[PDB]
């Protein structure tokens, strides 16, 4: 549920600008529209 | 330059934390320490 790309960056997260890569968990956004919080998997 | 995760995202980039991944070049930096912005060339 992560919302704006300080808080994913600080959970150790990446912020892509459109989709997350594959294996990796879309956890939120990073605030800029179309942009993706995605987690390691 | 490139010094915070919105400009980096804008530009099409990622914001990775300590590294840019295989195929990413850095071509900046999102702000918080270590977080590398990253684009494939």
């Amino acid at each position: 549920g992560i919302g704006d790309p300080v808080t994913c960056l600080k959970s150790g997260a990446i912020c892509h600008p459109v989709f997350c890569p594959r294996r990796y968990k879309q956890i939120g956004t990073c605030g800029l529209p179309g942009t993706k919080c995605c987690k390691k998997p």
